[PDB]
C-alpha cells in the first residue's frame, strides 16, 4: 500500500486517542505534529548535538488469539518499554540517549506512560493482561512513537550507524538524519474482521524518512524547527 499521504496528522495524546477510538475503519498509524528539541545523543563513539522531533505513531504487532464460545480467560502477553525491539535490532552502532530528551514528549503533549529511566532506555519486555471472552479472533498491537533526528556533524563517522539514514552537508560539516522508535504504555485489541496488516519498522523508515522527508529543503511531510537551538526551554 505505502502511500503514507493517506495517514492523518495528530497533535498530542488526546488527538492520537481520537484516532484510535474511531472504530469506523481499521487504523494503522498517523503523522505526529510535535516540537523540535536539541541535545546530546550518543552515536558510535561520542555524543552529538542532535535535533529531535516526533514524526509518526503506529501500531506494531504483538499477537493474535482465537477464543471459543462460552470461554472467558485472562490473557497474558508481552509488551515492551523503551526503544522498540525492531529499532534495537536495526541499529549497527553503539546508541544511547539520556532521560532528559523526554522534554520532546512533554512539549508535544505526549506521555510514554513509562518511568523517566525506562522511556528512552533499552528494550525491556513486561507482562500485560486483559480479561477477554470468546467467540472470536483478535489481534493485539502496541503503540510505537517515531522520532526524526538530525545528529549534527555525525555523518562523516556514522554514515552506516542506522538501517536507513541520510547525510546532509552544511558548509564543511556532515549531518546525520535518521529515525528512532520507542513504545507507549498503550495497546489496542481488535477483532480479526476490523484488522489490517500493521506497518513494520522497515516500511515506516522507508516511507517516512526515505520517501517523505527531504533534508535538502527541510521539507516533505514534516520539517525540523531549528529554533530549538536558541530556546533554553527546548534544550535538554
Ligand atoms: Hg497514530
Ligand atoms: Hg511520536
Ligand atoms: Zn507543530
Ligand atoms: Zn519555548
Amino acid at each position: 500500500s505505502g502511500r503514507f499521504d493517506q495517514y492523518p496528522t495528530k497533535k498530542g495524546d488526546f488527538a492520537i486517542d481520537g484516532y484510535l477510538l474511531d472504530y469506523s475503519s481499521p487504523k494503522q498509524g498517523c503523522w505526529v505534529d510535535g516540537i523540535t528539541v536539541y541535545g546530546d545523543i550518543y552515536i558510535g563513539k561520542q555524543n552529538w548535538g542532535t535535533y529531535t522531533r516526533p514524526v509518526f505513531a503506529y501500531l506494531q504487532y504483538v499477537e493474535t488469539i482465537s477464543i471459543p464460545q462460552n470461554v472467558t480467560t485472562t490473557l497474558s502477553y508481552q509488551l515492551t518499554k523503551g526503544h522498540t525491539r525492531s529499532f534495537e535490532t536495526s541499529v549497527n552502532a553503539k546508541y544511547s540517549v539520556g532521560a532528559n530528551i523526554d522534554i520532546v514528549n512533554v512539549g508535544s503533549e505526549i506521555s510514554t506512560g513509562f518511568t523517566r529511566s525506562e522511556s528512552w532506555s533499552t528494550t525491556q519486555s513486561f507482562t500485560d493482561t486483559t480479561e477477554m471472552k470468546g467467540p472470536g479472533t483478535f489481534v493485539i498491537y502496541q503503540v510505537v512513537l517515531v522520532y526524526a533526528h538530525n545528529a549534527t556533524s555525525a555523518g562523516r563517522q556514522n554514515a552506516n550507524a542506522f538501517a536507513y539514514s541520510k547525510t546532509q552537508a552544511v558548509g564543511s560539516r556532515v549531518d546525520l538524519y535518521y529515525l528512532s522508535a520507542i513504545t507507549q504504555r498503550k495497546r489496542v485489541i481488535v477483532p480479526s474482521s476490523n484488522a489490517v496488516t500493521p506497518l513494520d519498522w522497515d516500511t515506516v523508515q522507508r516511507n517516512v524518512l526515505m520517501e517523505n522527508y527531504n533534508p535538502g529543503s527541510n521539507s516533505g511531510h514534516f520539517s525540523f524547527d531549528w529554533s530549538a537551538y536558541n530556546d533554553p526551554h527546548r534544550r535538554y
